[PDB]
Protein backbone atom coordinates (compact mmCIF):
# COMPACT_ATOMS: atom_id res chain seq x y z
CA UNK A 1 0.00 0.00 0.00
CA UNK A 2 1.45 3.31 -1.08
CA UNK A 3 4.79 4.10 -2.67
CA UNK A 4 7.71 2.73 -0.73
CA UNK A 5 10.83 5.36 -0.19
CA UNK A 6 14.22 4.38 0.64
CA UNK A 7 16.22 5.64 3.77
CA UNK A 8 18.72 8.77 4.39
CA UNK A 9 21.97 5.85 4.50
CA UNK A 10 20.48 3.76 1.70
CA UNK A 11 20.55 6.90 -0.53
CA UNK A 12 23.77 8.48 1.24
CA UNK A 13 25.48 5.20 0.83
CA UNK A 14 25.01 5.18 -3.08
CA UNK A 15 26.18 8.66 -3.75
CA UNK A 16 29.81 7.24 -1.62
CA UNK A 17 29.68 3.99 -3.55
CA UNK A 18 32.75 3.13 -5.89
CA UNK A 19 32.80 0.05 -8.51
CA UNK A 20 36.02 -2.25 -8.52
CA UNK A 21 38.39 -0.91 -11.31
CA UNK A 22 38.32 -4.74 -13.04
CA UNK A 23 34.58 -4.53 -13.33
CA UNK A 24 34.87 -1.40 -15.37
CA UNK A 25 35.97 -3.46 -18.13
CA UNK A 26 33.69 -6.45 -18.03
CA UNK A 27 30.46 -4.35 -17.64
CA UNK A 28 31.02 -3.07 -21.75
CA UNK A 29 30.58 -7.02 -22.19
CA UNK A 30 27.17 -7.95 -23.32
CA UNK A 31 27.64 -11.39 -21.54
CA UNK A 32 28.13 -9.60 -18.56
CA UNK A 33 26.37 -11.74 -15.66
CA UNK A 34 25.51 -8.95 -12.60
CA UNK A 35 24.68 -12.24 -10.44
CA UNK A 36 28.19 -12.32 -7.93
CA UNK A 37 28.10 -8.78 -7.12
CA UNK A 38 24.62 -7.84 -5.44
CA UNK A 39 25.92 -5.31 -2.76
CA UNK A 40 27.32 -3.81 -6.58
CA UNK A 41 23.70 -3.60 -8.24
CA UNK A 42 22.77 0.30 -7.34
CA UNK A 43 26.28 1.21 -8.17
CA UNK A 44 26.54 -0.27 -11.12
CA UNK A 45 23.18 1.48 -12.52
CA UNK A 46 24.72 4.75 -11.48
CA UNK A 47 28.00 3.51 -13.12
CA UNK A 48 26.24 2.92 -16.44
CA UNK A 49 24.11 6.32 -16.55
CA UNK A 50 27.44 8.25 -16.10
CA UNK A 51 29.10 6.11 -19.03
CA UNK A 52 26.37 6.46 -21.59
CA UNK A 53 24.66 9.97 -20.07
CA UNK A 54 27.63 11.17 -18.49
CA UNK A 55 28.14 12.60 -14.62
CA UNK A 56 26.34 15.76 -14.92
CA UNK A 57 22.62 14.33 -17.13
CA UNK A 58 21.10 14.18 -13.44
CA UNK A 59 21.55 15.36 -10.15
CA UNK A 60 23.47 12.74 -8.16
CA UNK A 61 21.16 13.14 -4.85
CA UNK A 62 18.36 13.18 -6.89
CA UNK A 63 19.44 9.58 -9.23
CA UNK A 64 20.88 8.02 -5.94
CA UNK A 65 17.03 8.82 -4.20
CA UNK A 66 15.48 7.38 -7.48
CA UNK A 67 17.51 4.16 -7.79
CA UNK A 68 17.32 3.29 -3.75
CA UNK A 69 13.35 3.67 -4.26
CA UNK A 70 13.03 1.61 -7.36
CA UNK A 71 15.03 -1.20 -5.97
CA UNK A 72 12.38 -0.81 -2.38
CA UNK A 73 9.16 -1.21 -4.83
CA UNK A 74 10.32 -3.94 -6.47
CA UNK A 75 8.59 -7.02 -4.55
CA UNK A 76 10.44 -10.13 -2.87
CA UNK A 77 9.26 -12.49 -5.82
CA UNK A 78 11.48 -15.02 -7.75
CA UNK A 79 12.30 -13.21 -11.35
CA UNK A 80 10.38 -10.23 -11.67
CA UNK A 81 12.32 -8.59 -8.47
CA UNK A 82 15.57 -6.20 -8.60
CA UNK A 83 17.94 -8.41 -9.94
CA UNK A 84 16.28 -8.82 -13.15
CA UNK A 85 15.52 -4.97 -13.24
CA UNK A 86 19.10 -4.35 -13.46
CA UNK A 87 20.11 -7.25 -16.01
CA UNK A 88 17.77 -5.94 -18.47
CA UNK A 89 18.80 -2.25 -17.30
CA UNK A 90 22.56 -3.08 -18.12
CA UNK A 91 21.96 -5.12 -21.55
CA UNK A 92 20.42 -1.90 -22.78
CA UNK A 93 23.24 -0.16 -21.73
CA UNK A 94 25.06 -2.59 -23.62
CA UNK A 95 23.23 -2.10 -26.73
CA UNK A 96 23.57 1.67 -26.46
CA UNK A 97 27.31 1.77 -26.09
CA UNK A 98 27.20 0.07 -28.62
CA UNK A 99 24.92 1.72 -30.77
CA UNK A 100 25.87 5.25 -29.21
CA UNK A 101 25.16 7.82 -31.84
CA UNK A 102 21.93 6.51 -33.38
CA UNK A 103 20.11 7.76 -29.84
CA UNK A 104 19.66 10.57 -28.93
CA UNK A 105 20.94 11.79 -25.48
CA UNK A 106 17.02 11.83 -24.14
CA UNK A 107 16.46 8.70 -25.40
CA UNK A 108 19.44 7.09 -23.38
CA UNK A 109 18.48 8.50 -20.30
CA UNK A 110 14.98 7.61 -20.67
CA UNK A 111 15.76 3.93 -21.80
CA UNK A 112 18.41 3.32 -19.08
CA UNK A 113 15.25 4.44 -16.60
CA UNK A 114 12.66 2.63 -18.49
CA UNK A 115 14.78 -0.49 -17.93
CA UNK A 116 15.71 -0.39 -14.02
CA UNK A 117 11.62 0.49 -13.74
CA UNK A 118 9.69 -1.70 -16.35
CA UNK A 119 8.79 -4.34 -14.26
CA UNK A 120 8.06 -2.27 -11.15
CA UNK A 121 5.80 -3.62 -8.54
CA UNK A 122 5.48 -7.00 -10.43
CA UNK A 123 3.31 -9.37 -8.19
CA UNK A 124 4.60 -12.81 -9.89
CA UNK A 125 1.32 -12.92 -11.73
CA UNK A 126 0.99 -12.92 -15.23
CA UNK A 127 -1.40 -10.67 -17.33
CA UNK A 128 -3.34 -13.74 -18.23
CA UNK A 129 -4.39 -14.30 -14.34
CA UNK A 130 -5.25 -10.68 -13.73
CA UNK A 131 -7.55 -10.71 -16.62
CA UNK A 132 -8.91 -14.34 -15.68
CA UNK A 133 -9.70 -13.33 -12.31
CA UNK A 134 -10.36 -10.16 -12.48
CA UNK A 135 -8.10 -8.22 -10.17
CA UNK A 136 -8.56 -4.11 -9.80
CA UNK A 137 -5.55 -3.68 -12.33
CA UNK A 138 -7.70 -5.49 -15.48
CA UNK A 139 -10.26 -3.26 -14.96
CA UNK A 140 -8.45 -0.11 -14.95
CA UNK A 141 -5.82 -0.84 -17.75
CA UNK A 142 -7.79 -3.21 -20.24
CA UNK A 143 -4.90 -4.78 -22.26
CA UNK A 144 -0.96 -4.61 -21.42
CA UNK A 145 -2.39 -4.89 -17.73
CA UNK A 146 0.79 -5.02 -15.50
CA UNK A 147 2.89 -2.89 -18.46
CA UNK A 148 0.35 0.28 -17.67
CA UNK A 149 0.90 -0.37 -13.69
CA UNK A 150 4.69 -0.46 -14.28
CA UNK A 151 4.19 2.68 -15.70
CA UNK A 152 2.19 4.18 -13.24
CA UNK A 153 4.46 3.38 -10.39
CA UNK A 154 7.80 4.58 -12.27
CA UNK A 155 5.52 8.05 -12.78
CA UNK A 156 4.80 7.96 -8.42
CA UNK A 157 8.40 7.30 -8.17
CA UNK A 158 9.29 10.39 -9.87
CA UNK A 159 7.18 12.24 -7.77
CA UNK A 160 8.32 11.89 -4.48
CA UNK A 161 10.09 14.57 -2.90
CA UNK A 162 13.47 14.95 -4.32
CA UNK A 163 13.27 11.90 -6.43
CA UNK A 164 12.46 13.92 -9.97
CA UNK A 165 15.51 13.16 -11.93
CA UNK A 166 13.86 15.06 -15.29
CA UNK A 167 12.88 17.93 -13.42
CA UNK A 168 15.70 20.13 -15.12
CA UNK A 169 14.99 19.71 -18.63
CA UNK A 170 12.48 21.62 -20.46
CA UNK A 171 9.10 21.10 -20.89
CA UNK A 172 8.98 19.90 -24.15
CA UNK A 173 11.48 17.50 -23.46
CA UNK A 174 10.32 16.53 -20.65
CA UNK A 175 7.21 15.50 -21.91
CA UNK A 176 9.01 13.71 -24.70
CA UNK A 177 11.20 11.77 -22.27
CA UNK A 178 8.22 10.38 -20.39
CA UNK A 179 6.81 9.11 -23.76
CA UNK A 180 9.78 7.56 -24.21
CA UNK A 181 9.39 5.75 -21.03
CA UNK A 182 5.87 4.94 -21.25
CA UNK A 183 6.09 3.28 -24.90
CA UNK A 184 9.17 1.57 -24.14
CA UNK A 185 7.50 0.16 -20.89
CA UNK A 186 4.54 -0.89 -22.51
CA UNK A 187 6.79 -2.67 -25.52
CA UNK A 188 7.86 -5.02 -22.60
CA UNK A 189 4.79 -7.17 -23.20
CA UNK A 190 5.34 -9.72 -25.03
CA UNK A 191 1.56 -9.71 -26.31
CA UNK A 192 2.99 -6.31 -28.74
CA UNK A 193 6.15 -8.20 -29.56
CA UNK A 194 5.04 -10.67 -31.66
CA UNK A 195 3.55 -8.31 -34.00
CA UNK A 196 6.33 -5.69 -33.71
CA UNK A 197 8.75 -8.32 -34.86
CA UNK A 198 6.84 -9.08 -37.99
CA UNK A 199 6.57 -5.52 -39.25
CA UNK A 200 10.35 -4.70 -38.38
CA UNK A 201 11.34 -7.76 -40.25
CA UNK A 202 8.91 -6.52 -42.91
CA UNK A 203 10.11 -2.94 -42.92
CA UNK A 204 13.73 -4.32 -42.99
CA UNK A 205 13.07 -6.71 -46.00
CA UNK A 206 11.96 -3.90 -48.24
CA UNK A 207 14.59 -1.69 -47.25
CA UNK A 208 11.70 0.98 -45.83
CA UNK A 209 13.30 1.03 -42.44
CA UNK A 210 14.23 4.54 -41.66
CA UNK A 211 15.22 5.99 -38.22
CA UNK A 212 14.49 9.41 -39.34
CA UNK A 213 10.39 8.44 -39.33
CA UNK A 214 9.27 8.48 -35.59
CA UNK A 215 7.47 5.12 -36.12
CA UNK A 216 9.67 3.51 -37.33
CA UNK A 217 12.31 4.90 -34.16
CA UNK A 218 9.17 3.73 -32.00
CA UNK A 219 9.28 0.11 -33.23
CA UNK A 220 13.12 -0.22 -33.05
CA UNK A 221 13.13 0.78 -29.38
CA UNK A 222 10.13 -1.76 -28.91
CA UNK A 223 12.45 -4.56 -29.96
CA UNK A 224 15.40 -3.47 -27.78
CA UNK A 225 13.47 -3.54 -25.49
CA UNK A 226 12.04 -7.07 -25.82
CA UNK A 227 15.81 -8.06 -26.33
CA UNK A 228 16.70 -6.41 -23.20
CA UNK A 229 14.10 -8.01 -20.88
CA UNK A 230 14.35 -11.78 -22.72
CA UNK A 231 18.77 -11.46 -21.81
CA UNK A 232 18.34 -13.98 -19.62
CA UNK A 233 18.65 -16.26 -22.63
CA UNK A 234 22.34 -14.51 -24.17
CA UNK A 235 23.98 -14.96 -21.07
CA UNK A 236 26.53 -18.39 -20.42
CA UNK A 237 24.61 -21.73 -20.41
CA UNK A 238 24.83 -22.05 -16.51
CA UNK A 239 23.51 -18.28 -16.13
CA UNK A 240 20.68 -18.78 -18.17
CA UNK A 241 19.54 -22.52 -16.74
CA UNK A 242 19.93 -20.93 -12.96
CA UNK A 243 17.37 -17.90 -14.29
CA UNK A 244 15.27 -20.36 -15.85
CA UNK A 245 14.91 -21.85 -11.97
CA UNK A 246 13.39 -18.47 -11.34
CA UNK A 247 11.05 -17.83 -14.02
CA UNK A 248 10.13 -21.28 -13.20
CA UNK A 249 8.98 -21.13 -9.64
CA UNK A 250 6.93 -17.68 -10.53
CA UNK A 251 5.06 -19.78 -12.95
CA UNK A 252 4.50 -23.33 -10.81
CA UNK A 253 3.05 -20.29 -7.71
CA UNK A 254 0.72 -19.07 -10.18
CA UNK A 255 -0.44 -22.69 -11.44
CA UNK A 256 -0.85 -23.32 -7.84
CA UNK A 257 -3.48 -20.89 -7.41
CA UNK A 258 -5.39 -21.22 -10.50
CA UNK A 259 -5.62 -24.85 -9.42
CA UNK A 260 -6.99 -23.14 -5.97
CA UNK A 261 -9.76 -21.09 -8.29
CA UNK A 262 -10.64 -24.18 -9.38
CA UNK A 263 -9.00 -24.08 -13.20
CA UNK A 264 -6.06 -26.37 -14.52
CA UNK A 265 -3.00 -24.32 -15.42
CA UNK A 266 -1.03 -24.06 -18.70
CA UNK A 267 1.51 -27.16 -18.52
CA UNK A 268 3.89 -24.36 -18.05
CA UNK A 269 2.63 -23.57 -14.90
CA UNK A 270 2.17 -26.64 -13.83
CA UNK A 271 4.44 -27.56 -10.97
CA UNK A 272 3.53 -31.49 -11.41
CA UNK A 273 4.59 -30.98 -15.13
CA UNK A 274 7.98 -30.41 -15.20
CA UNK A 275 9.13 -33.03 -17.52
CA UNK A 276 7.90 -31.07 -20.00
CA UNK A 277 9.90 -27.75 -19.51
CA UNK A 278 13.03 -28.07 -22.13
CA UNK A 279 10.26 -28.83 -25.00
CA UNK A 280 8.59 -25.86 -23.80
CA UNK A 281 12.09 -24.21 -23.71
CA UNK A 282 12.39 -24.54 -27.36
CA UNK A 283 9.43 -23.77 -28.58
CA UNK A 284 9.73 -20.60 -26.49
CA UNK A 285 13.32 -20.01 -27.95
CA UNK A 286 11.78 -21.29 -31.59
CA UNK A 287 8.98 -18.64 -31.18
CA UNK A 288 10.27 -15.83 -29.70
CA UNK A 289 13.81 -15.07 -28.50
CA UNK A 290 15.62 -16.44 -32.07
CA UNK A 291 13.70 -14.30 -33.75
CA UNK A 292 14.15 -11.39 -31.67
CA UNK A 293 17.74 -11.92 -31.01
CA UNK A 294 17.79 -12.60 -35.23
CA UNK A 295 15.74 -9.22 -36.25
CA UNK A 296 17.87 -7.00 -33.72
CA UNK A 297 20.77 -8.29 -35.50
CA UNK A 298 19.75 -7.02 -38.97
CA UNK A 299 18.62 -3.67 -37.42
CA UNK A 300 21.47 -3.11 -35.18
CA UNK A 301 24.59 -5.12 -36.34
CA UNK A 302 26.49 -4.66 -33.01
CA UNK A 303 24.28 -6.48 -31.02
CA UNK A 304 25.29 -9.47 -32.92
CA UNK A 305 26.99 -10.95 -29.74
CA UNK A 306 23.10 -11.56 -28.28
CA UNK A 307 22.01 -13.65 -30.60
CA UNK A 308 24.95 -15.86 -30.77
CA UNK A 309 24.23 -16.74 -27.18
CA UNK A 310 20.87 -17.25 -27.55
CA UNK A 311 21.40 -19.83 -30.60
CA UNK A 312 24.23 -21.36 -28.36
CA UNK A 313 21.25 -21.99 -25.48
CA UNK A 314 18.93 -23.49 -27.78
CA UNK A 315 21.76 -25.98 -28.53
CA UNK A 316 21.83 -26.72 -24.67
CA UNK A 317 18.10 -27.20 -24.17
CA UNK A 318 18.02 -29.40 -27.23
CA UNK A 319 21.03 -31.71 -25.59
CA UNK A 320 18.61 -31.88 -22.70
CA UNK A 321 15.92 -33.22 -24.79
CA UNK A 322 18.12 -35.41 -26.15
CA UNK A 323 19.50 -36.36 -23.02
CA UNK A 324 22.78 -35.29 -22.77
CA UNK A 325 22.64 -33.08 -20.13
CA UNK A 326 25.82 -32.63 -17.58
CA UNK A 327 25.70 -31.98 -13.73
CA UNK A 328 23.81 -29.17 -12.80
CA UNK A 329 23.41 -27.24 -9.40
CA UNK A 330 20.71 -25.10 -7.97
O1 LIG B 1 14.20 -14.15 -19.38
C1 LIG B 1 14.11 -15.29 -20.23
C2 LIG B 1 12.69 -15.82 -20.27
C3 LIG B 1 11.63 -14.93 -20.13
C4 LIG B 1 10.32 -15.40 -20.17
C5 LIG B 1 10.09 -16.76 -20.35
C6 LIG B 1 11.16 -17.67 -20.49
C7 LIG B 1 12.47 -17.20 -20.44
O2 LIG B 1 10.92 -18.97 -20.64
C8 LIG B 1 9.57 -19.53 -20.60
C9 LIG B 1 8.51 -18.49 -21.00
O3 LIG B 1 8.83 -17.20 -20.39
NI1 LIG C 1 7.16 -7.37 -17.47
NI1 LIG D 1 10.84 -7.88 -17.32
Amino acid sequence: AGTSICTSEEWQGLMQFTLPVRLCKEIELFHFDIGPFENMWPGIFVYMVHRSCGTSCFELEKLCRFIMSVKKNYRRVPYHNWKHAVTVAHCMYAILQNNHTLFTDLERKGLLIACLCHDLDHRGFSNSYLQKFDHPLAALYSTSTMEQHHFSQTVSILQLEGHNIFSTLSSSEYEQVLEIIRKAIIATDLALYFGNRKQLEEMYQTGSLNLNNQSHRDRVIGLMMTACDLCSVTKLWPVTKLTANDIYAEFWAEGDEMKKLGIQPIPMMDRDKKDEVPQGQLGFYNAVAIPCYTTLTQILPPTEPLLKACRDNLSQWEKVIRGEETATWI
